[PDB]
């Protein structure tokens, strides 16, 4: 149903419904989703103690192709509301990286309560939420992580506000992740906008396959208006 294909020119864009599917959703491709119900959750959660919200969640989980067996990576993950949502969609493994220490509580006391209401709610347990009080840099700098993995590995990268060096030495550092793992990120790991790229990094292409897209109106925080962002599956 996504409009477009994927090329620099062409990006995949899904346009709103004019009217909201049966969950009351002006997002997503399905007739049923839970992005009101997270919105919910998720409001009411952090009440109690330069985001994606949950309709991008939800489209997300489908663009990557995340299954139970894959093991997602919020790389900033800030509150954790990402990593809830995506254990709670596809029963992955979920770990975010987050430097910020108060994050990093938030985000653990946030899942120990949210946890159990997903639970009640759906009657299933809830895969494995683990955050790391860290600068990701230090843990991506082991050349092992993500190897026993075997591709089964979905990255988020939200680095729009990243300074420049932090995304260029991730840029480097996935392109020895294994064939198979997703990587989206906003602020391109790899540029591939002109034709001269693949002559300019012809690694880059034999690594990645490059797909573009426009984000859904009103699914990010910052803007209510659509942007740029890239998924790169290792080859
Ligand atoms: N070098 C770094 N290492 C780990 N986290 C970082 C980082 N630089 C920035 N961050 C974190 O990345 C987060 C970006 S906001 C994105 C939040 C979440 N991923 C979402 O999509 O909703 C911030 O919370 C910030 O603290
Ligand atoms: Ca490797
Ligand atoms: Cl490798
Ligand atoms: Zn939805």
């Amino acid at each position: 149903g996504e409009l477009g294909a994927g090329t620099p020119h062409e990006p995949y864009n899904l346009p709103l419904r004019g009217n909201p599917n049966k969950s009351g959703c002006h997002h997503c491709l399905a007739d049923q989703c839970h992005c009101v119900f997270f919105e919910r959750l998720l409001d009411a959660t952090f009440r109690r103690l330069k985001s994606l919200l949950p309709t991008f969640v939800s489209r997300m989980v489908r663009l990557m192709e995340i299954t139970s067996e894959d093991t997602f990576y919020d790389l900033g993950c800030g509150n954790g509301s990402i990593l809830f949502q995506v254990a709670f969609l596809t029963g992955a493994r979920c770990v975010g990286i987050e430097i910020s220490e108060h994050n990093a509580k938030v985000a653990k006391k946030a899942w120990e309560v949210i946890r159990p209401e997903l639970e009640g709610s759906s009657g299933r347990s809830m895969s494995e939420v683990n955050i790391i009080t860290s600068d990701m840099t230090k843990i991506l700098a082991d050349e092992r992580l993500f190897e026993s993995e075997r591709g089964k590995t979905v990255i988020l990268l939200s680095n729009l506000l990243f300074p420049k060096s932090l995304t260029h030495y991730l840029s480097e550092r996935f392109r020895r992740v294994p064939s198979g793992t997703r990587i989206l990120c906003f602020d391109d790991l790899y540029p591939h906008s002109r034709s001269v790229a693949a002559i300019r990094d012809p690694e880059a292409f034999r690594l990645f396959a490059m797909t573009d897209y426009r984000w859904q109106e009103c699914s990010v925080e910052w803007c209510t208006r659509d942007g740029p962002f890239f998924i790169h599956r290792r080859r």
